[PDB]
């Protein structure tokens, strides 16, 4: 023991191993930190570099596709030569990663890192301690809800049953910003198939509609920045998003994952509500557990890591913060409060990846996206603010609890609508006049 000094590597920003970077301007600038399990010796030394052969082995493990990103654009500083600390029990280098042309558009690419020419002192456990992962997205055409580095974001969920996602349009600063970053389309159900003997993915009418006619109603959001999530919610049966088995989970991920990819989705929220108690009998399922909970948005995340994985902190839906040896910040991106309060993070996770607040536009509840409370939430590190449930015909109500906010976070209040969607229908008709 007192001679194994296990190394892994992760993103020095975010302390990730696997880490999605959002390219928003020309050059991104990063580091590689390679984490010690006991304070370096006298000789301890690495290096970093690009690694292609373990992306192959990456997308076997993850069913992915990722293609690798263009080597030359990735630079270490010092030829990758890792600057050791011993007081802090780490070592990093620089890692700048530049845009480039020719790429394809709405195309995740890979940068798999890997230690090299690592001392004998270090030792390496495994292929995935030995390596860190970043999943690259080209946004820079993609710019209109990027509101700078480190704002803080809007997390929106639509009653789709009754309201257009197309809204999100409706909600800009005086800038033309769009002020919503990212979009959930509450819900889809988890349901049980009798025939199949597990859960699936079951969409009401209103919610089919929508992904049917994803290039129209979903897709225009997704072109200007906005990532739109699908919603899954329980639905009156003995399935549930908190009380799935391990193969239960694995399954259902399976199928988030394929819903996600054929509708070109950015990610998933769970919540869990509605649902009834398990039979315990069915393979698929097991006790109601925050633990089966967190193990769905493992298997969730690890079925598409280039995906956020978001919870509505409700019901059994979150507070187990390990999964297989594995930390919620790697498998919770973002979490969300009940109205009138702020969400809180477990395991190594952040206040960034919290709400701070969280508005219910359709019933009231839940304060204000003041001037005032705007900076109370950057004093207390917040990532999100959280809105539910906005319609057209409240528009009235929902500008009015944005007023003076927009101009603490982002240096723009948000304007008054001009535009709205009705249901169904791609048109957009004018605020106030066509209501």
């Amino acid at each position: 023991g007192i001679y194994e000094n296990n190394a892994y590597l992760r993103d020095g920003k975010s302390n990730l191993v696997s880490k999605v970077v959002e390219l928003h301007g020309e050059t991104y600038a990063t580091t590689v930190k390679m984490g010690l399990s006991k304070t370096p010796n006298t000789a301890t030394s690495a290096k970093v570099k690009i690694d292609a052969a373990y992306l192959e082995t990456y997308n076997k493990a993850h069913n992915t596709d990722f293609a690798l990103y263009p080597q030359d654009l990735v630079t270490f500083a010092n030829e990758g030569i890792l600057t050791v600390n011993a007081n802090t029990k780490s070592a990093e280098v620089e890692m700048t990663i530049r845009a480039g042309e020719g790429l394809q558009e709405d195309k995740t690419y890979a940068i798999p890192v890997a230690i090299s020419d690592q001392s004998s002192d270090i030792t390496i456990k495994d292929e995935d301690a030995k390596h860190c992962i970043y999943l690259v997205k080209d946004m820079r055409n993609a710019g209109d809800a990027y509101k700078g580095e480190g704002v803080m974001q809007g997390y929106l969920f639509f009653e789709v049953n009754d309201v257009n996602p197309l809204n999100t349009l409706s909600f800009q600063l005086e800038n033309g910003k769009l002020l919503w970053d990212v979009v959930v389309l509450f819900a889809a159900n988890i349901n049980y198939d009798a025939e199949a003997g597990r859960p699936r993915v079951q969409c009401n009418p209103n919610v089919q509609y929508l992904l049917d006619n994803n290039e129209t109603l979903l897709q225009p959001l997704r072109r200007r920045g906005v990532k739109v999530l699908l919603g899954l919610l329980g639905n009156h049966d003995i399935t549930g998003l908190a009380q799935l088995s391990e193969q239960g989970a694995k399954d259902f991920a399976r199928e988030v994952a394929q819903y996600c990819k054929a509708y070109n989705l950015d990610g998933v929220n769970y919540d869990d509500e509605y649902s009834n108690s398990p039979d315990l009998s069915n393979p698929s399922l097991t006790n109601p557990s925050t633990a089966a909970a967190a193990r769905l948005c493992y298997e969730t995340k690890q079925a598409m890591p280039d995906k956020l994985v978001t919870v509505f902190d409700w019901g059994q839906m979150y507070g187990v913060a390990t999964v297989d040896g594995v930390d919620a910040k790697e498998w919770i991106d973002i979490v969300v409060a009940n109205y009138g309060s702020a969400a809180y993070p477990i395991g190594q996770m952040t206040k960034k990846q919290c709400s701070g607040i969280s508005m219910e536009f359709n019933l009231g509840g839940g304060g204000s996206l003041s001037a005032s409370k705007a900076q109370s939430m950057i004093d207390g590190g917040y990532g999100w603010f959280m809105g539910f449930a906005p319609s057209p015909a409240k528009y009235g109500s929902v500008f009015s609890r944005l007023q003076g906010g927009g101009e603490v976070l982002y240096g723009s209040n948000v304007a008054a609508p001009t535009i709205f969607y009705k249901k169904n229908d791609p048109t957009p008709y004018k605020y106030p006049d066509d209501l």
